[PDB]
């Protein structure tokens, strides 16, 4: 299976200045739970944003940099390389990766952040005519998680 994981706001903002525009611990937990024991593929900028590979899954970084060789990270230099990775593969960001892969993935696990943030990077437009709503679950709000959010699982029709 090849899936996208993304958190985007009401206007499909995904990032600002190489970080998330929002603080939402529950999204991080969501992503951790879904990808445990699986594979994440991310662009070079996203990797540098997190700074270190996420433990307990295979971290794959897509970059043109042939000098890239980081401990705990596997490197690829082509989109085509993604299709050679075994198991459940998650496209992990950022904008460039999402743009390159949205037409290729089986499904998408989206955290819709139900707000309007300042962004400099976006998830590409998509239509529910192309995607079946496998599930839609409202996120619980509390002291640590104060922005309304919805977890969508979309499967390509
Ligand atoms: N809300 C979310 O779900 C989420 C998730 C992840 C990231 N983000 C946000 O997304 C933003 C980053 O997105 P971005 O588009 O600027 O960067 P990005 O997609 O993370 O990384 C872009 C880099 O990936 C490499 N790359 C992409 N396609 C390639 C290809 N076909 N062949 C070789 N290398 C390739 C290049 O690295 P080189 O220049 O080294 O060659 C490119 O500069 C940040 O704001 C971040 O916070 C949001
Ligand atoms: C501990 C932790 C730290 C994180 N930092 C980040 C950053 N994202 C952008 C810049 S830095 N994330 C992320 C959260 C994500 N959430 C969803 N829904 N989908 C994605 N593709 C995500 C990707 C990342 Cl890197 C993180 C996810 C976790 C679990």
């Amino acid at each position: 299976t090849l899936s996208i994981l993304v958190a985007h706001d009401l206007q499909r903002v995904i990032g600002f200045e190489n970080q998330l525009p929002w603080h939402l611990p529950n999204d991080l937990k969501h992503v951790k739970k879904l990808s445990t024991g699986h594979t994440l593929v991310m662009g070079r900028k996203t990797f540098e944003s997190i700074g270190k590979p996420l433990p307990n899954r295979r971290n794959v970084v897509l970059t043109s940099d042939t000098s890239f060789n980081v401990e705990g990270v596997d490197v690829i230099h082509s989109i085509e390389d993604i299709y050679q990775l075994p198991g459940h593969v998650f496209i992990f960001g950022g904008q460039t990766l999402f743009e390159e892969m949205i037409d290729k993935v089986d499904d998408m696990y989206i955290t819709v952040i139900e707000g309007k943030f300042r962004g400099d990077t976006f998830f590409p437009p998509y239509t529910f005519e192309d995607w079946e709503v496998a599930s839609s679950v409202e996120g619980k709000l509390d002291e640590k998680n104060t922005i309304p959010h919805t977890f969508l699982h979309l499967i390509r029709k």
